[PDB]
């Protein structure tokens, strides 16, 4: 179907904010990676579509979203971009394992809602 923003925004909205109030574990994905800031300058060799919580939030907040399978979409590049990077002894990888659970928990009955 065709699916407005403030109806994409409403019914997701919850799903992103379950991923914000993981804390810690939602710490290293709250805004982008500069990898200047963060003393990790191979980053963008192996990252190539960077994404992080505070695109993904503007991106809803704004309509840029045609349909929720486009947020759905950018939330797991950005746990496959987390996982992809960081080793998997790693405390960045094991937090993002937690926010893909708790993704994964709060996604489904949303997008069975929608459509
Ligand atoms: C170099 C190691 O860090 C990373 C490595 C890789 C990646 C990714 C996403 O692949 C992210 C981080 C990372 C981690 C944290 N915090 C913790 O790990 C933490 C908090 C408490 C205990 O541990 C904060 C930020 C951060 C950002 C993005 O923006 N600001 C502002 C930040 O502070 C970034």
């Amino acid at each position: 179907k065709i699916f407005k923003p403030e109806e994409l925004r409403q019914a997701l909205m919850p799903t992103l904010e379950a991923l914000y109030r993981q804390d810690p574990e939602s710490l290293p994905f709250r805004q982008p990676v500069d990898p200047q800031l963060l003393g990790i300058p191979d980053y963008f060799d192996i990252v190539k579509n960077p994404m992080d919580l505070s695109t993904i939030k503007r991106k809803l907040d704004t309509g840029q979203y045609q349909e929720p399978w486009q947020y759905v979409d950018d939330v797991w590049l950005m746990f496959n971009n987390a996982w992809l990077y960081n080793r998997k002894t790693s405390r960045v990888y094991k937090f993002c394992s937690k926010l893909a659970e708790v993704f994964e928990q709060e996604i489904d009955p949303v997008m069975q809602s929608l459509g």
